[PDB]
C-alpha cells in the first residue's frame, strides 16, 4: 500500500472545548471561543491514544460532552444521572481512553475503539440531551487503527431530525472534490427519525471502514445505508471512480424527506475546475 | 461447487426499455411497448459487462432512468438537474457500466460492481421521482460476480410505501417452488416507511449474496431484515431446505403493516405438486 | 481460548411451555403454570439439538408458538392458516429442530441454525399475533454453534413498541453485575415502532455473536443498532472492560422514545458491591 496510512497509537493527547449559545438560537462545540461548528469539530485519534478534553460551558444552562465507542470512566460519560455534566460557566476535564485489539487471558478477542464515533449533549433540554442535540450540540470523533489508510479530506454529514447539519432545507450542504481525490465520509444521525444515506454515482463497503481489506472481505457494497439515532458509520471514497465529474446528489432517500430538502451535492470537478453540467 | 455458477463478464449488451402509463392509473416499465410491468423487468449482468439502454418515454409527462450502485457518467444519472430526464415521446440512451474488483495502483482494493442493486424513476411527481416510484416506475438490477451461485429462478418483492409490488393489500404475490429449488429473491423497498423482511422457515446470511462463502464467514445468518427507502438486497434459499414443504408466509414483520395486508405466500410444493394444508 | 465454550449438540430434548393470562391484563409464556413471564422463559440449545415442546394453552382465546430462524416443519409454524396454533385450553407439541452449517452436494455452504433467535405467538389480537405480542407472548432463543464463548450470564432486553419488556416507562429494567463478567445481552423488538439500541460504555460486533474470532474479522464494532419489528440481535460483553464500574445507562437513543422512557440501568459494580456514583 503506497497511500498514507495511519500510525499506532499511543499519545496523550490534550484538547480545550466550549459550548457555546450561537447568535441565531442554535448550540455547537468549538475549539476556541466564538468559534463553534454545527458539527462540532472533528476529533481524530489512533487506538491507543488518550484525550484530555477540557471542557468549559459558556452557557446559561447545564451542558455536558457524551462520546460513542470511546473507553471513558463513569465520570466522563457526561450525564446528569452520573455527576458529570457541566454547570454554566464551569469546566470539567473528560477523559477518552481508547485501545487497540488484542486477545485477553482467557484466549478470546478483544475488539479495538477503531470506527467512526461521535459525540453530542447529554442534558440540554432533557436528561438525555434532546434540546442539546437539537441546537447542534453534536460532532464526529474519529478512532484510527494501525494501517487505516487516510484520506485526502473528511466531510461530516449530520442528518438530525429533517435537516442535514442543522441547515435550512434544500441548502445542501454541498461539498467539493477533484476526479481521484480519497474523500472520506461520516455520516451520523441524531434526532427521531429514521433515514436513508444515498449517494449517486459512489458506493461504499458496508464495514467498519467502508472499504474492502481485499478479495476476501465478505461485506456488502452499498450505496444506501439506513440509519437511525445515534447511528454512525464512515467510508472512504475515490471522487467521480469510474463515473467521472459531476453534481453528483446525496440525500435521505426517504421519498417526503428529500422532497422536504435533505439534499446536498457532492461536485466532482474536472482538473480544470469544471463540474460538467450544472 | 457442481452448482451453475456466474461466468466472467465484459459483454456489451444493448437494451430497449419503455415508460408507459397503464390503464389503471400506474406507471411501469417494460421491454417491449404494452408488456410493461410493476415491478419493471430485470436487468442481470455481470461484473464487467457495459449496458446500453435505449429508453424511450412513452408518457405525458417527462421521466427518468436512474440506477444504483452501478458505474454510470453524469449524463446517466437520470436527474433532471443534469439535464438527464426524457421528455414526453423522448428516446434517451442511457450506459451502465459495471467493473470488477482488484487492486488499484496505490495497492488499496477497488470493490466491484457485484450486488442486488435497482432502478427506478427520478422525475415523475418530484425531482425525486415521488410520483414514478409511487406509481410503479422502479426494479431490480443484478450484478454478478465471477463464480456467484445461479439459482433457479429469481423473484422480485418491492415494499413499495405500504404495498408489496404495488398490490392492493391482502393479495400476495405469492410464489411457488417445489422443494430443494434454488431460489433467489431480491427485495427493494421504496417510499417513506420502514420495513422489515420476514420470511417462514427459511434463513440467509446478510451479507452481500445471502450465501456464505463457507466455514469463516462472519456474516450473521437472519430471517428478518430491516429495509429503508431505496435499500436493496437478496438472497438464495433451497426451498424447504430442513422444513419440508408448505405455505410458508413472508410478510413485513411491522405489526401494523403485515395486519394491514403486508404479506405473501412462498408456496413450496412436494414433487407431487402439493402444498402441506393451504 | 480457556473459557467456556458450547460442545458440539444433537440432543433431543423436551419442554413444557404454557400461555397463562396474567392477572394484571397481561399474557406470558412460561415453563410452569403459574410462573410464566414477560418476557418468556429462555430457551438455549446447541446446533444439532432438537426440541419438542409441549405446549399447553391455558386462556380463554385461541395461541400459538412461532419461532424465528430454527428449522420447523409447516406443522409447527404455529399459524392460524396452517392449522397449527391451540385452542383454548388446548395442547400441542410443537417440534424446532437445528442443524449445524456444512457443505451441502453441490459444494455450496449450508448455513447453521445458530443464532439469537426468539419465539412469540402468532394468531391472539390478529392473524399476525398482534396482540399476543403487545401483551408479552414473546422470548428469546438462542442456539449455540460448537465453540461459542458461553456467558457469565444473559439478559433479555425486549423493545415492545414504546416499552422495554413491557414495563411502565422509566422503570427499567436494570442488570447488574460485577466488573469483568462475561454478560450476554439478548435484543429483540416488537411491535410497530423502529428503535436504536444504545449502551454507554461498552461496544459489541455487530455480527452474529457480538464478538470478533480474532483480528481478521471485518465485523463493524457498534455501540448503537438499529432495530426493527422482530429483530434480534445478541452479543457479549465484559461488564466494565476498560472503563471500570458505574451505573451504566442502556436505552432507545431515539430522542423521543428515551425521554418518553426506554432507559435501563446496566450496574456494573466493583467486588465492593458498590457502584461509582449511584
Ligand atoms: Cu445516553
Ligand atoms: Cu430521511
Ligand atoms: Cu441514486
Ligand atoms: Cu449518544
Ligand atoms: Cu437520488
Ligand atoms: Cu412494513
Ligand atoms: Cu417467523
Ligand atoms: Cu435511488
Ligand atoms: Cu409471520
Ligand atoms: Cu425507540
Ligand atoms: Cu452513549
Ligand atoms: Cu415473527
Ligand atoms: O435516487
Ligand atoms: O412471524
Ligand atoms: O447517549
Amino acid at each position: 500500500i503506497t497511500a498514507r496510512t495511519a500510525p499506532a497509537g499511543g499519545e496523550v493527547r490534550h484538547l480545550k472545548m466550549y459550548a457555546e449559545k450561537l447568535a441565531d438560537g442554535q448550540m455547537g462545540y468549538g475549539f476556541e471561543k466564538g468559534k463553534a461548528s454545527v458539527p462540532g469539530p472533528l476529533i481524530e485519534v489512533n487506538e491507543g491514544d488518550t484525550l484530555h478534553i477540557e471542557f468549559t460551558n459558556t452557557m446559561d444552562v447545564r451542558a455536558s460532552l457524551h462520546v460513542h465507542g470511546l473507553d471513558y470512566e463513569i465520570s466522563s460519560d457526561g450525564t446528569a444521572m452520573n455527576k458529570s455534566d457541566v454547570e454554566p460557566g464551569g469546566t470539567r476535564t473528560y477523559t477518552w481512553r481508547t485501545h487497540k485489539p488484542g486477545r485477553r487471558d482467557d484466549g478470546t478477542w478483544r475488539p479495538g475503539s477503531a470506527g467512526y464515533w461521535h459525540y453530542h449533549d447529554h442534558v440540554v433540554g432533557t436528561e438525555h440531551g434532546t434540546g442539546g442535540i437539537r441546537n447542534g450540540l453534536y460532532g464526529p470523533v474519529i478512532v484510527r487503527r494501525k494501517g487505516d489508510v487516510l484520506p485526502d479530506a473528511t466531510h461530516t454529514i449530520v442528518f438530525n431530525d429533517m435537516t442535514i447539519n442543522n441547515r435550512k432545507p434544500h441548502t445542501g450542504p454541498d461539498f467539493e472534490a477533484t476526479v481521484g481525490d480519497r474523500v472520506e465520509i461520516v455520516m451520523i444521525t441524531h434526532g427521531e427519525f429514521y433515514h436513508t444515506f444515498h449517494m449517486h454515482g459512489h458506493r461504499w463497503a458496508d464495514n467498519r471502514t467502508g472499504i474492502l481489506t481485499g478479495p476476501d472481505d465478505p461485506s456488502r457494497v452499498i450505496d444506501n445505508k439506513i440509519t437511525g439515532p445515534a447511528d454512525s458509520f464512515g467510508f472512504q471514497i475515490i471522487a467521480g471512480e469510474g463515473v467521472g465529474a459531476g453534481a453528483w446528489m446525496y440525500h435521505c432517500h426517504n421519498q417526503s424527506h428529500s422532497d422536504m430538502g435533505m439534499v446536498g451535492l457532492f461536485l466532482v470537478k474536472k482538473p480544470d475546475g469544471t463540474i460538467p453540467g450544472y
